[PDB]
């Protein structure tokens, strides 16, 4: 199935999805 | 920016947090 990816780390977070 | 930014654009969706 689909979903979503987020990381984390320090002071600063990113997520990508298509 | 504030808070958390997140936006699909294209044939794919970015988000970033701070």
């Amino acid at each position: 199935r689909g979903g979503g990816l987020c990381y984390c780390r320090r002071r600063f977070c990113v997520c990508v999805g298509r």
